[PDB]
């Protein structure tokens, strides 16, 4: 019974995903050695979620510079997620994108990470930062009406990279 | 809320009543006391230790900015009220924190930390957890950091003002929203205006 | 009906109240809404999938025949209302579904699919199940197809037409 | 399959071994005896009743058409093999079934009906269930009718052909 | 008696209510219908079986003797009422039962055979049990026969007349008395 | 047969080993002692009381007829072997059953009555049960009478003879 | 007393109601019938046995001495009332018991022997137990012998006179 | 015998190993020590109390007779071995017990009295029970008196002699 | 106190009612008899042994000092009232206890030792536990020694004086107050 | 000892391994470390509490006397090692504990206070318990005082000598 918690090992997974208009299986294991930023969104074709995906996608290189893979996830199917990329951003779609979109249709991923609203069948806006050994170092969970902050995710990755490399709490006046 | 339950977003916050340090004397503080205001509840692991001084100082400095958004900030740890008092009293040279403008709650029996799901049982201390609780007692946001990196007081403010907004206006806030930025009406037709002006 | 029960022929159909796409808007649809009418409840596995659309159009094209027989057709899948809505806005030629004349019920929390015993738990999707519910809420018929093969709209009509003749005449 | 389980699309059909009536004499029929073939298993509620004969006759008459699809039709009911035999020896004019081309299986202890989820427990009879089983023993389709309306033989043919086609191709 | 109980001598007979074939039509027969009377419930072999209904016609031929002693004979099997009906409509010369003068109860859900402890669960048929139930619903005699051998109708009458004699008078009956007395 | 099991038609009869009165002395009788023969086991409720003498005498007087059919008759009650011995030894003028030609088994501990389903728990006596067990130990027939009406020795005879015919024993006869 | 309890000293005696042979007839006997008297309840294993007869006889003979102590003697076995009567109808010289002045209780359903803790389950017979029950229903003494050795009338009298006395005088 | 079992006639006696007073000295006494002999195990409720010393002295005085019959007498109470010792060191005129020739066993943790079914739970003392145990360890007799009436040393002698005889001769 | 609860500091003391030797006579002693007073309850293992007698005499010799502090000493063991009486009737020169000025409670059914957590189950004797119980029934102090070392009568007097001072002079500072509050420095 | 077990006289003492403040630095202290020696484990007042600190100081001043008797004194509280450290660094002239000559163990996870029976669950603090443990690890003495009154260092010494003596000889 997987329950995502900070300081403990992330629940593993293997999910079908949309990777450049194509289906691919993605595991967490695939990315051992890198940091992973796993972000959940509620609903394909909804309102805040497309803006979040678009924002992290555009900063993909920044994450890649900090040695981190961004992954998104929802309880929608890989076909809905694929149609979602084929829909232009001006129409509340994603346009093509540079981060995988994992399909959690049997809800095991959201449940394992503790973000499933069981009455609705959707995830909350949960974000998890997972380190190269698979340990969860940070959790953010937002109620549905308020989007997350890309920079905050970047700050944290860089900060945990730093305290990992050096073996110390951050300097008194550290910034990214 | 029901006994045995851990803090969760969209659910009622675990109630509490704790002895706290408030301007150099002790005062009992309850969540109930603030029903009607937003509450920001932040945990720290240990008095007289590493990252927590900067965090507490940052949030205490911003206390006026939180009140201007109708929010009360509260800090908690598994230390006793006597240690927390000492922490605020002692000169800097004796590793003192200085007086702070927020209450410091003593969770020495560990019930608050356990109820909010931030206790490291084996260690007897809380992770760097932060909770935003709305005026009805519902948890709108959860942050939990491992111990080595601190939190960002500006993000906490952003988020408070964010839930105040969606509460007052019933719009919804895009990614990276700041106060005044475009918001979305959560209706399939009305939302299109936003997606056009944004692209 | 009792909670925890799965749909069975001769028993009260599991009640439900679901959000649905009706003519490009959202409407709440319960089973109870249709006491006194036959209901034909059809499940499909996946929006933006392949066999599901051709079936939904068969039945949509046939809505008037059912309406004549005093019957309401309903489709459901485990997709959200937003995905189902987008499906219908995508034209039939572009790989979409196009608009249709039968409600599309969103079973995102899986309760409907589970109550009717058509959920594939590991997949998050419903088999191709079809249920005929009579005016008193009793299930009179059950079809479940594996995923590769679509159903037959003339069978649905045949079966509705039949159960009405037998209800009305006392014979078989 | 695990005993205690009920028939379900995408899963292994429950196995069975039953005395049946074939062309006027008794014979044990099992599901195993038909691996490699599609199997159309259809239940009827009662021998010497009124809707079931017409159904059986329609499927009997179509017997060759199923054989041409790699398919074996079986009927079963909770009647004894002795009632089922007497049922076929009573000519149709006389209200009987007459002879037919399909085995009639006798589920007198009820295990088959219960395993396939068609038993009406308080009545001791089966509903009008029909199951399509592929050569590998997986149920590809389930039809269950209430008692007053019969099934469609052409639809069962249509389905078998359909699952064969997608089995081999896409 | 209690639910799930089985039939036992000195105890209350499990109640029942079953569709039956009577004079070529369907009728509902309960034990309650015969309060005040002795009831002889016999379980009989599968309809149309290769065994023979000579036992059934014996009790049928005897029905009025039981009647005259204030008893009702009932038969039961696990066949449907439709099968039993067809059985009676099939003349004996042709391999059937022909008409009979006692109710043929259809225990197609097997509850009767189970409650009376004669059900062979794996075959779905009943053994040839016979039960004598008095006017208060108490079982006074049980016979259970293997499927091969028959029961003796006159011996069942003897037993009825005996329990009647000993009920009415409070005596006991070691004496073996000729049955079939005219009344 | 398994332990805790009650006597049932078509199943193995419950084994037993009981002390019996046979021609004025004691003997151990087990069912096992009569494999190959039919066995007719009959219970009575009480030594020194009313209908059981007539039954025991009827059956005793017929013992040779039963032997002629390949069967052994046994009677049982919950009386001790001492009460039964005394019952056979007593002078009629006083109530003596007298000597009899069938064993009287002592079920003082009630295990026989219980295994065969005929014990009246509250009374500590057996109903008038009769069992016919075939040479293979299979029960073929059960009669149980309430206490006020006697059994028919001729019917037990008829029945044994009937089972000897179903057994055929090298003879093929018509359905009659 | 609670149901399923076994006879125990200082505790209330399990109640009973049993058919018995009294002076050649059948009479229901309960313990209640002697509330106010001491009761000496003795079990024997078997009618038409060998040790038990002589025990009952010694106790029937001395039944005078007992009633002079406000005490009722009662015997019991798992035999039926018909066996017990037959046994008493059969004279001693002929290997029986002969008539006796103390009731003989029939515990054919075994509940009495089981309740008083003397039933040999595998045998369906009672050990040679003897229980002294005071006027309030309290067991004040228990003897249980194995089958091969009998009891002693005088020891039962000694115990009755004794509890009589200490009850009267608290010493 | 199985753990949790209580002493019952025809069954194996619960075993024990207990500190005892044996002629002013402390000695461990087990039942196994007496395999081959009869054991008469007698319980008394309370050192420095009343009925018990006369009983113990009667049995100690008969020490001889019992050994003639090949039997060992043991007494036992829930008192400690220090109270028991002091009991025998207190002379009898001075309300003590004086010296005695039977072991005095100390059941201060109560397990012996519990196992032989004589412990009065609420009081922490044993009833006046006596057990005759044969050379094979089987209990052949049980006596239990309420506290106010004592036991008869002759009856125990009789019973031992009785079971000796039937062991060797049948009948 | 709930039933089956064991004695703990700050919690209600397990109640009891026991037969006791008081001045060569039997008397029923309950805790209730002494509400309003401190109670010092001390356990000893065994009548007619070596260490226990000198503990009892020490406390007996000081019973007036205890009375002056408003306290009652009670002693207890798993011996019976008859053994205990005999113990006191046996002079010390002869290896007994002598008469004493404190009750000796007979805990023969072991309920007292079990409830106060000092019973050695396998041995049927109490450890050397001492408990101080205040006038409202709250256990304020527990001491348990192994059998080989006796206790200190003056330490019990000390503790009672200490609890009676706390009871009359409450707390160190007023409610919520701190030494630093209401003061100004540079 | 078995896990879950509370400290009892005559039984093996619950083992422990705890971070401790010793001469102003952190060190792991375990019971196992003082096998051979007697151990006097005393639970103390919360760091920075308003109570007289003289109890702690008496035992620290007596440390050498305990060492002279083959005994090691330990203190424990539910405070963290950082609070304990700030407390010993704060001189008494400023209201602290000042440096002490015995280990201060931090039981911030409460296992020690719980294993030893002194934890007040509802308050997260230990009562003033004192345990004397012999070189085989057996608990020989227990004292538990309500929070308002102190322990007597002399009594602790007496008891240690008493047990040293009765172990070396046999008598009281």
């Amino acid at each position: 019974g997987m329950v995502a918690e900070v300081q403990k090992q992330a629940p593993p997974f293997k999910k079908t995903a949309v990777v450049d208009g194509i289906f691919e299986e993605i595991s967490l294991e695939k990315y051992k050695g890198k940091y992973v930023v796993l972000a959940f969104v509620p609903l394909a074709f909804s309102f805040v979620s497309p803006t979040e995906i678009v924002a992290f996608s555009d900063a993909a290189k920044k994450f890649e510079d900090q040695g981190a893979q961004v992954l998104f996830a929802s309880t929608d199917s890989e076909y809905s997620l694929l149609a979602w990329t084929n829909l232009p951003r001006k129409d509340g779609g994603l346009g093509p994108v540079k981060v995988p979109l994992l399909a959690d249709k049997n809800h095991s991923l959201s449940r394992d990470y503790g973000v499933l609203i069981e009455k609705e069948g959707i995830a909350l806006r949960g974000l998890f930062i997972i380190d190269p050994k698979g340990i969860i170092r940070h959790i953010t969970i937002n109620d549905l009406s308020v989007g997350r902050n890309v920079n905050e995710a970047l700050r944290l990755v860089e900060g945990f990279q730093w305290t990992d490399k050096n073996g110390t709490v951050l300097p008194c006046n550290w910034t990214p």
